[PDB]
C-alpha cells in the first residue's frame, strides 16, 4: 500500500478529512444544505471579501442604513448562512464584520484542500495516501524522538507555555521536518538578514493542505485591513501557547497542528499598541508587538544558525503595552521558511 511512514500516513488522513472541513463550515454558521463543500469557489470568496470591505467602510464612515442592509443581503445571498430560528444579524458592527473576514481566510484554505483531494486520483498502483501526499509538494520526514533537534523543540514547547494559558497542557506527539517545494530558494535572499528566529504559527487542521501546498499566505488585497491588528501580514509568536490557541482545538477534538518557521526579522519596528500598518518605515523589515512577558533571553539558543527563544516566560519590563505576549509580523511571503510541523495533544485540565 502506502510507501509512507505510519505517522505521515496519519498526518495526511487528518489533513484531508472531509468531515472536519464540514465541521469547520458549520461552526462558521454556513448553511451546508444550500452551500455544500463542492460549491466553494475562489472568485466567490474573493467577492465576499470585497463586500465586507465596502460594508466596513460604510459602518466606520457613517453610511446610509439602507446601504449596510443592502450589503448584508448581498453577503448572505452569496454565502448562505444557517442561524436557526434566530433572526440573521446585519453586518453593522465592526466585530461581527471582523469575525466574517476570518471565516473567509479559512474558506480560502478549505477550498484548496477540497480541490486537491477531489482531482488527480487516477493511478491505482499508488495508494490514495501516497497520491494525496504528493499533492502537497512538500517533503515530510519524521524527526527522531531522541534527537538533538527534537530535544530543543520539546524544551521550547515546555518552557514557553504561557501562564494565563493554562486551561490545558500540551504534549508533543510527533515532530516532522518539512520542506515545501521551491520555498528554500524563495527565501534565499533573506539569509543575508540578521535577527533570524525560529517562531511559532498555529492554525486549524483544516487549513494545512493549503498551508503546505501554498505556503503561509497574506490576506488578499480585497480584504479589509481592519480585520487584522498589525495590518495584513504573517503572524508568529515566541510563546507556544499564544499560537496553540489559534489551532482551535477542544476536549472533543484535542489534536492540533502547529508550525515552526525560520523568520527573517532584521530590524524590528517595535509597537506597544495595535496599528493597521500599510508599509514599513525605511530600515524596517518586520513589526514586533511588545508583550509584558517573553522568553528568558539568557536561555536563547541556536539551531542551524537560527535563534530559538526557548527560555522561560519572564517579565519583559515593557509593562505599559496592550499585548500580554509578543507578536511578530512580516509583510513579505518570502521572508518565511517553514521548518517543522508538530502534532500536539492538548490535555484539557479539569
Ligand atoms: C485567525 O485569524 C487571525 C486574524 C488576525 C490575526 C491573527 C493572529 N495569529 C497569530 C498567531 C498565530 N496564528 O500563530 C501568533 C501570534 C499572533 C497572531 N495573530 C489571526
Amino acid at each position: 500500500k502506502s510507501k509512507l511512514a505510519k505517522p505521515i500516513q496519519d498526518l495526511i488522513k487528518m489533513i484531508f478529512d472531509v468531515e472536519s472541513m464540514k465541521k469547520a463550515m458549520v461552526e462558521f454558521e454556513i448553511d451546508l444544505q444550500k452551500m455544500p463543500l463542492g460549491k466553494l469557489s475562489k472568485r466567490q470568496i474573493q467577492s465576499a471579501y470585497s463586500i465586507l470591505n465596502e460594508v466596513q467602510q460604510a459602518v466606520s464612515d457613517g453610511g446610509s442604513e439602507s446601504q449596510i442592509l443592502d450589503l448584508s443581503n448581498r453577503f448572505y445571498t452569496l454565502i448562505p448562512h444557517d442561524f436557526g430560528m434566530k433572526k440573521p444579524p446585519l453586518l453593522s458592527n465592526l466585530e461581527y464584520i471582523q469575525a466574517k473576514v476570518q471565516m473567509l481566510d479559512n474558506l480560502l484554505d478549505i477550498e484548496v484542500a477540497y480541490s486537491l483531494l477531489r482531482g488527480g486520483n487516477e493511478d491505482g498502483d499508488k495508494d490514495p495516501i501516497d497520491i494525496n501526499y504528493e499533492k502537497l509538494r512538500t517533503d515530510i520526514k519524521v524527526v527522531d524522538k531522541d534527537s538533538e533537534e527534537a530535544k530543543i523543540i520539546k524544551q521550547y514547547v515546555k518552557n514557553t507555555h504561557a501562564a494565563t494559558h493554562n486551561a490545558y497542557d500540551l504534549k508533543v506527539v510527533e515532530i516532522f521536518r518539512i520542506e515545501r517545494e521551491g520555498e528554500s530558494q524563495r527565501y534565499k535572499p533573506f539569509k543575508q538578514l540578521h535577527n533570524r528566529q525560529l517562531l511559532w504559527h498555529g492554525s486549524r487542521t483544516t487549513n494545512f493542505a493549503g498551508i503546505l501546498s501554498q505556503g503561509l499566505r497574506i490576506a488578499p488585497p480585497e480584504a479589509p485591513v481592519t480585520g487584522y491588528m498589525f495590518g495584513k501580514g504573517i503572524y508568529f509568536a515566541d510563546m507556544v501557547s499564544k499560537s496553540a490557541n489559534y489551532c482551535h482545538t477542544s476536549q472533543a477534538d484535542p489534536i492540533g497542528l502547529i508550525l515552526l518557521g525560520e523568520v527573517a526579522l532584521g530590524n524590528m519596528y517595535e509597537l506597544k499598541n495595535a496599528s493597521h500598518i500599510t508599509k514599513l518605515p525605511k530600515g524596517k523589515h518586520s513589526v514586533k508587538g511588545l508583550g509584558k512577558t517573553a522568553p528568558d533571553p539568557t536561555a536563547t539558543t541556536t539551531l542551524d544558525g537560527v535563534e530559538v527563544p526557548l527560555g522561560n516566560g519572564i517579565s519583559t519590563g515593557i509593562n505599559d503595552t496592550c499585548l500580554l505576549y509578543n507578536e511578530y509580523i512580516v509583510y513579505d511571503v518570502a521572508q518565511v521558511n517553514l521548518k517543522y510541523l508538530l502534532k500536539l495533544k492538548f490535555n484539557y485540565k479539569t
